[PDB]
C-alpha cells in the first residue's frame, strides 16, 4: 500500500478493474513493476473477433495519470487500425484527450470498441485496410482466422 501519489492512483486502478467486469477488460501487474501492466481484452460477439482472448502491454508514465499510458498489441491481429505485424495502435486521440479524469480500463474498453468498429480511414496497417476496403467479406474471414489462430483461450 503506502507510497507515492502515482503508486496509491495505479493500486486504486487495479483494484477497480478487479471489481469491474473482468471478462472484458482485465489487467495486472506483469512482473515487478507496477509501471507495466499486460491487458486483456475480449474479443466483441458478432465480430470477426468473438472467441479472441486478446493481450496488451501496457507502459504506464511515472508522472501518471498526467500523462497517457502507451499501450500495443501483444496478441497478433487483424485489423486495419492495428499493424499485424507489431500490434501498435495509433493513440493520437487519448494523447491529446488525456487526462488525470481517464482510466487505463477506459482506454482498453476504447480500443475494445475499435475492434467492433474499425476506422478504415484513419489506418495503421496498409495491407489490412487495402483489404478491408476492397474485399471486406475476406478480411472478415482473415481476421477470423487470425482470432481462431493467435487469440486462443488462456
Amino acid at each position: 500500500f503506502q507510497g507515492s501519489k502515482e503508486l496509491l492512483r495505479l493500486q486504486k486502478e487495479l483494484k477497480d478493474i478487479e471489481n469491474e467486469n473482468v471478462q472484458e477488460i482485465d489487467a495486472h501487474i506483469k512482473d515487478s513493476n507496477f509501471f507495466e501492466w499486460v491487458g486483456f481484452i475480449k474479443g466483441p460477439e458478432g465480430t470477426p473477433y468473438e472467441g479472441g482472448h486478446f493481450t496488451l502491454a501496457i507502459t504506464i508514465p511515472n508522472d501518471y495519470p498526467y500523462n497517457p499510458p502507451k499501450i500495443k498489441f501483444v496478441t497478433k491481429i487483424w485489423h486495419p487500425n492495428i499493424s499485424s505485424q507489431t500490434g501498435a495502435i495509433c493513440l493520437d486521440v487519448l494523447k491529446n484527450e488525456w487526462s488525470p479524469a481517464l482510466t487505463i480500463r477506459t482506454a482498453l474498453l476504447s480500443i475494445q470498441a475499435l475492434l467492433s468498429d474499425p476506422q478504415p480511414d484513419d489506418p495503421q496497417d496498409a495491407e489490412v485496410a487495402k483489404m478491408y476496403k476492397e474485399n471486406h467479406a475476406l478480411f472478415v474471414k482473415t481476421a477470423s482466422v487470425w482470432t481462431k489462430t493467435f487469440a486462443t483461450g488462456p
